[PDB]
DNA sequence: CTAAGTCACAGTGACCTG
DNA sequence: TCAGGTCACTGTGACTTA
């Protein structure tokens, strides 16, 4: 309750069933929505405020992970 | 068969002493005051299809294969 | 030819509507 | 309150001009 459960930024709310900020909010709602993300590395990235743009593979990973749901 | 030397596309031509797709031609233009930050290990493999992701092993491999600014 | 500009296009996220 | 939209901002790269 305070720090995005996806890329550790100020959190907003509660979306999807997880704390997150806006931009993991929007990322999840439009990866459900309908998207091939790749991974520019090894499926291991650092999802934080200045790599979650970088990563979509990872990130969406992590949103699932952490327990964002449909 | 000409390659991009930084992400191996089809090249376009002989871009800044190298042979680069239009991709990476147009970003090293505009890196040249850009500081990037690699999601992973500063090692990632940089394609056609990944080399919107990573900016920085992007631009690493610019200045590696020899482009000047 | 390449350098350099151009600009439609697509992702992001801060904000808005329901 | 949150889901789902929205759209200005930005980076991209294929194409145009010099
Ligand atoms: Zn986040
Ligand atoms: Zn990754
Ligand atoms: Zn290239
Ligand atoms: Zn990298």
């Amino acid at each position: 309750t305070r720090y995005c459960a996806v890329c550790n930024d100020y959190a907003s709310g509660y979306h999807y069933g997880v704390w997150s900020c806006e931009g993991c909010k929007a990322f999840f709602k439009r990866s459900i929505q309908g998207h091939d993300y790749m991974c520019p590395a090894t499926n291991q990235c650092t999802i934080d405020k200045n790599r979650r743009k970088s990563c979509q593979a990872c990130r969406l990973r992590k949103c699932y992970e952490v327990g964002m749901m449909k």
